[PDB]
């Protein structure tokens, strides 16, 4: 998970992209 080396905003989730990027969104 991205909660030990990224810490996404409150109420947001991060997912890996087919390119190799990590981003979080407040809308799942």
């Amino acid at each position: 998970h991205c909660d030990a080396a990224t810490i996404c905003p409150d109420g947001t989730t991060c997912s890996l992209s087919p390119y190799g990027v990590w981003y979080c969104s407040p809308f799942s």
